[PDB]
């Protein structure tokens, strides 16, 4: 039976189209927690911009973080695993990027910076996500630092253009106007494998829930996945479930169809 349940936010938790996490998400997370299901974050986001978590965090539901897409690992305040992209592949991407005249995000592990936003980072991540603004560096600066995540704003196109970049690196995406990219193996699947190493429960025991390109790997992974009902094709084809969409209580009747509540 399952023991753990891992959770994307953007699409899966937090609505794009409200930006509020659903009534019905949270009263499934409060049932579930006092039976004593233990809860996760699995996120392409890096800690320093999950703004949008307060409702379960002021609720205390939360037991554990994977974050940058499995390359930031933490339990509380103890950081179980990290890791960081080899400083050729940091620096190819800066050099790809700044001759494209595309902006690109890098994360380091207490540290947030971008190169050469345009009004598409604007866009996106400010006035449709309400991040807070990230400081600008200079990609000469960036391209020097110890990066956990980098986050190149590029099209399909441009990704296959610098793939051969960044030879090790893993790719994916959770929206469609850009992509994040980390060390080797670290994707939402290796998270998983971290967080259930610790508190000692069995791959067989956990599920996973996500909507987009970055969650296929855990939908997989998961001993059962479940693709939010607004998910495009390949992302419901990874999972072992579709349940609804995330506005008609879809986390809720998943966890419900399954027994979890
Ligand atoms: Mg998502």
């Amino acid at each position: 039976m399952t023991k753990a349940l891992f959770f994307d936010i953007d699409g899966t938790l937090v609505s794009f189209e409200t930006h509020r996490i659903p009534s019905s998400t949270i009263e499934a997370l409060e049932a579930a927690h006092a039976k004593g299901l233990k809860i996760f974050i699995a996120t392409g986001r890096p800690k320093a911009i999950i703004n949008n978590l307060s409702e379960l965090q002021d609720r205390n539901l939360i037991d554990g973080y994977i974050t940058m897409n499995g390359a930031y690992c933490f339990v509380g305040e103890e950081v179980i695993y990290k890791s960081a992209i080899p400083q050729e592949e940091v620096k190819a991407m800066a050099a790809f990027c700044e001759k494209k005249g595309v902006p690109c995000i890098f994360v380091e592990e207490h540290n947030i910076s971008v190169c050469q936003p345009n009004e598409m980072v604007k866009k996106i991540f400010y006035d449709f996500l309400h991040v807070n603004v990230i400081p600008t560096v200079s990609f000469e600066e960036a391209s020097n630092k110890e990066v956990i995540q980098m986050t190149p704003f590029i099209t399909e196109e441009e990704e296959k253009e610098v793939l051969p970049s960044i030879p090790t690196c893993e790719i994916g995406r959770w929206y469609p106007a850009f992509a994040d990219v980390t060390a080797k193996g670290d994707t939402k699947q290796k998270g998983i494998d971290e967080i259930i190493r610790h508190f000692g429960i069995k791959l067989e025991e956990t599920m996973s829930f996500g909507d987009g390109g970055n969650d296929i790997s855990m939908l997989r992974h998961a001993a059962i996945g479940v693709a939010m009902g607004q998910a495009k094709e390949d992302v419901k084809a990874a999972a072992d479930y579709v349940t609804a969409p995330i506005d008609e209580d879809g986390i809720s009747k998943a966890m419900k169809h399954f027994g979890i509540i």
